[PDB]
């Protein structure tokens, strides 16, 4: 009987909101495109007209938006979060964004009388459905504690990393490694294909060794079957590497391999695989 | 007892031969630098003076050498394997090498009337010691069978990938992926550090998600502790990336990311870390 | 006598402003660090306390600032350009900046009653002293024409590329090539030296052939002299490549080589060479 | 009057040999594909059956072959140079090859009692036709002096760089820079196009500044015209980059930018552009 607001109902946000509804929470919902909202309304969610409406009437609102532009627009725009937020009500942006953007939103939220937490996550569509996300929160400690029962229905591992920005930083670091791994993994599979190796043979050897991981296992088979249905949209992976490179720029860390990965994913977007899974980068190598 | 030869007693070869001796094989050994052969001798292994002498004396001889140049010198060089091979005696080269190299060696061995099998391995120093290596054999099926009692004491998973060259291609492909992973893992750890995150915090997050793997777990802890004692020598990792990139060149596959990792490992070599663990590339981002 | 304002007196701006004074113009100037104004001051230039003061009192003001942040500060900041412009007085920003910020600045200036023109330049310290800069202007065509007497004393080739943003786009494209050229040039020299080749011999062979250019001729000589006094500060070259990569991201162009150059220049900054000439990247390839 | 052998009648060799024939030399020629000898044959050149036959009968023989594999097959193979050289007759290999290959050949040649000089060249099809090549010789000085009358009909600048290997190293260093700069140049034109800049405007701004060079000027025009008729075959550019990166590996020089260019040229080969001009790499940058 806890009440939560939820803003942004894409791949990740849709499954997360549904987990709050399945858990018995009363959930108030908003999405720029109505159709996705109409999906959860049918499940028992309450549908709000604007972001303003959601945070105007919910003690704690989660948001799961595409990128900094989306997060900023929803926050600062007409009928946005800033218009409805206040009197201690909390805004929890779980979108992957740059530390400067979450910090910017946090300040504005706090100036309106609200509280702000950032909580980017690790784990894709399936972990979102299963409620097994890893939640990387940073910011208001009281809001962290208050949002916890919500977090616990969305994730398995929930941590607090300190001041606003540290969560974004953790997320960007972790995803940079993932993007890099995926680029290299695909180069291996493509090279193997051209060398005359069977994919399953390669997958079998990797699976038996020190590099074995769930991501290689999952994506390996999907690549073999040439199924690139989006779990983590390729255009979002590229956005994340974009942000990781800007973080590197700011803190003075050269990132030769991760910058290469950024460019390769840009190639995949240009090729038209932007709305496909990020594993679709394999098709640029092949092709 | 079963008689085996063993050529090349570095980190890997030393640990492998010791398993053969431990299992009660009668092992004849050779290394370029004789000090490395002293430890095995003390365990009962018989020292030969040249590779030619090991291969003269043994029905099956394994080799675990640094690189293509090493493999070729031991094979084609004065008093090398070729001078001693014959009468169907078998040479099983387990060095990590390019396909052209192992094929060239096998052709020459077969021409001398010997049998040839390539068998590079996956798994590092600890797996070598424990005998839990993954063995990626390719070549003569009958020599594969004959070496099997040895393979079983050196490894836990043994497979045969087809014609000579297939073992080398598989090995290069998987190590290329590993080298890239290490490079990216390290960029992440150094970026996180400069952003002000705790190394243990990053490690924990990674260990909890879809990327988690034994390599990151072990190497992450050693990076945190600044311990870079060689398990897989950085110079050999770089060599493997070199070979992978050459293979890409031969089969018409661009490898932008893996080529970048190759150059970053070359940077680590130039900084003086070639004899440390390949995880020492981390220090170049530092 | 013709009167111009000038904002930002670094390596470029001070040289360009000197040319206007030498041409006989009455010049009003300003720099964040007032000490740098002292030389032009002795030359007859009148010193202003604020950018606001400069644009208050001049028909046309040129600016030559480090980067988008600096250009944004001077424009929108306290006592900035915005507080001063109006009644048709022109602002010509010659800073190297991304298309979006020059547009954002233009709209702001124009909404204040002022006129805006961007005009980034190509050519370093010596061309700036010699008045042989290439001027890549875009924006208010009328301001362009009134600015000409000034352009013609600062540069040799002056062109108009269309709407605000086109100048910046041309400038970033050209500098991206330059940065990538410098990185490849230095890799060659360092490789040559490590192979035991005399680097003067290398420079002679390049100079004799199809890729010979003034940049290689000069910078090669300086590298040989071990003279890295800044003509184009390395930190600014890195900034330009950063902006070029962002442009790539935006227009959907993967930039594998250029992105690599960006990272290599970041390494040069991490190594402490940011305030040396961009050719100092050579020292990262070495010793 | 002079008698010369010539081996390898590809794009460069046929043009070089014609210059010796036009100069009144008596020239004995050989090519793996004998039809490439037909034009020279009608010009009075004498057909040899095998490389060994050329080197049996000529005091000095030049070779202009594709790559290290070709150079070695011609030297060490059946009916090869080694079968025919001796009694001080000279072999001048002008192929672009790695130092260890040319040294290998030279040692085997000297063992047969012949003399050896490597002399790779800088300058493409047009300079080969005009006799305007830069010749980078290394090795036997007496042979250098003996071949000079031939070098003088084939090139304009002729230098001697020391022992065998120095010429190869110089050639590889210089070509590495040229390959990276082509890659960067093309990234810039492609980026500019996608930003809505006209390519002629970009060309004109570059040609006015410090980067201007004959290569950009020539290739820029042909890119604009989408004319990629081979002057320097793209597969050979890629082979040179391959060899330069291996040189880097051997002498302890990381080559981040140059290795990137190597991979991009590989991409162009994979798209089927291997036999077009190396400027065809541009076509991989724009679908
Ligand atoms: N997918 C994953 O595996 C995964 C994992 C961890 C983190 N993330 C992060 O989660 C966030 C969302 O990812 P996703 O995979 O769910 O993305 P998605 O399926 O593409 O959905 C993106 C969401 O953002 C909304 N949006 C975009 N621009 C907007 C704007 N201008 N105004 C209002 N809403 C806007 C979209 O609304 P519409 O429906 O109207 O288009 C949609 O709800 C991203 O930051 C992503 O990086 C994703
Ligand atoms: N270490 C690992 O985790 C790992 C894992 C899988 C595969 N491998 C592969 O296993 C092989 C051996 O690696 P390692 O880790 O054991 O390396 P190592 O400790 O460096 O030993 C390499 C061996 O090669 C020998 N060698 C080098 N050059 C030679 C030459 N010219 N002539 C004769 N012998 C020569 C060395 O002889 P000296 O003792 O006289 O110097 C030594 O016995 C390599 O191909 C490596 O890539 C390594
Ligand atoms: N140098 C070249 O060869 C070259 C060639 C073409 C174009 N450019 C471009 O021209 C522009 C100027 O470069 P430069 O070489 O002259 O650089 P510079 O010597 O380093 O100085 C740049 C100027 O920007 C000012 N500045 C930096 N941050 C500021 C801030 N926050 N608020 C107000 N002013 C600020 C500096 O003021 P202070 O004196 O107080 O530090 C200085 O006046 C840059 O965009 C550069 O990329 C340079
Ligand atoms: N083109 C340029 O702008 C330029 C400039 C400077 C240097 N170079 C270098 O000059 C050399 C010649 O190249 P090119 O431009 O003239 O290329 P090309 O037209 O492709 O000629 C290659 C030559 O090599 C021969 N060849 C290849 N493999 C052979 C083999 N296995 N056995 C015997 N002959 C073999 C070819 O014989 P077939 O006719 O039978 O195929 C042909 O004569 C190359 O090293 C190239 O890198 C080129």
């Amino acid at each position: 009987s806890q009440k939560f607001g939820f803003i942004g109902l894409g791949i990740m946000g849709s499954a997360m909101a549904k987990n709050l509804v399945k858990a018995g929470c009363s959930v108030t919902i908003w999405n720029r495109s109505p159709e996705k909202a109409e999906e959860l309304a049918a499940l028992g969610a309450e549908r709000a007209a604007t972001p303003c409406e959601v945070v105007e009437s919910c003690p704690v609102t989660f948001a799961m938006l595409a990128d900094p532009a989306a997060a900023e627009e929803v926050c600062f725009g007409k009928h946005g979060v800033l218009e409805g937020i206040g009197e201690g009500r909390g805004y929890v942006d779980m979108s992957t964004v740059d530390p400067a953007t979450s910090q910017r939103i946090g300040v504005a939220v706090v100036a309106k009388g609200g509280r702000f937490l950032e909580a980017p996550v690790s784990g894709s569509k399936k972990p979102a459905e299963d409620g097994t996300l890893i939640i990387l929160a940073a910011g208001d400690r009281n809001l962290y504690d208050e949002a916890m029962p919500g977090f616990e229905k969305m994730g398995k591992k929930i941590i607090h990393l300190g001041d606003v920005g540290k969560g974004a930083e953790m997320k960007l670091v972790v995803n940079m490694v993932m993007g890099g791994m995926m680029a290299c993994f695909c180069e291996g599979l493509a090279l193997g294909e051209k060398a005359g190796l069977a994919t399953d043979a390669i997958l079998d050897v990797i699976g038996a060794g020190a590099m074995a991981n769930p991501m290689f296992a999952l994506k390996g088979g999907l690549i073999r079957d040439r199924n690139f249905a989006p779990a983590f949209p390729l255009k979002h992976m590229q956005k994340d590497l974009r942000l990781a490179v800007a973080l590197g720029d700011r803190v003075g860390q050269p990132l030769v391999a991760s910058a290469a990965a950024n460019e390769l994913f840009k190639g995949a977007r240009a090729a038209g695989f932007g709305d496909e899974d990020f594993s679709a980068i394999f098709k640029t190598y092949e092709r």
